[PDB]
């Protein structure tokens, strides 16, 4: 295995992936977010945030309330282990983070923080081996 | 023959009527908005604002910024000819407004003002001919 993953989020809010598995013998993890749609970031944008699965809809409010300037997340938000920027179609953008902030065998939410997305995009990442 | 419809808003994000006319036979117009989903109005919640074309991404904005109490559309909004309550899954609302506020020949926007949802959910609206 390695240490990377590709998601891609498309016109109809929807992510193709529901399931994320980080590989145990990983330091960090590289995230590529693709918009594969055509619809301009202010229609249809989209990021990929992760947290615990708790903070969820508190990190999702909070980052709507942030604004585009800020990728919809709350600047310095400490319940946001990592986050890419908001892109529009035909972009891409990617995020590393140290795998030292995730817990084995506890489960985190990745979500599209955009206003409205979060409800339709979201799936799991877990460390495994 | 009547000056009703009914149009159905579901999980999907998607009206069922993409298109609606009003007979130059009505005086008054009704609009029944359904929500036949099951998500609750916090993650999925849908309105019906009617606005001339032009208005469109303007009441969007503004009616975000709003909030939901005051279901997503600005109060005293000048540019807005009509709008229902944002609703849940299993509930409806009902609009009724003055034709004579329609201009035969004009081309108006419907579209639902919750948080991005207005890129997916959003229709046209004319007189008779």
């Amino acid at each position: 295995a390695q240490c990377e993953a590709t998601i891609e989020s498309n016109d109809a809010m929807q992510y193709n992936l529901k399931e994320m598995v980080v590989d145990k013998s990983c330091k960090q993890f590289t995230v590529h977010l693709k918009h594969v749609g055509k619809m301009a970031k202010v229609a249809m944008g989209h990021n990929w945030v992760l947290t615990k699965e708790a903070d969820k809809q508190g990190v999702a409010t909070d980052g709507m309330n942030a604004g585009l300037a800020q990728d919809y997340v709350k600047a310095g938000d400490t319940r946001v282990i990592a986050h890419t920027k908001v892109i529009g179609g035909g972009e891409s953008d990617s995020v590393t983070f140290d795998v030292s902030k995730l817990t084995p065998g506890e489960a985190y939410a990745y979500f599209c923080s955009f206003p409205g997305h979060w409800a339709m995009m979201k799936g799991t990442l877990k460390l495994s081996n």
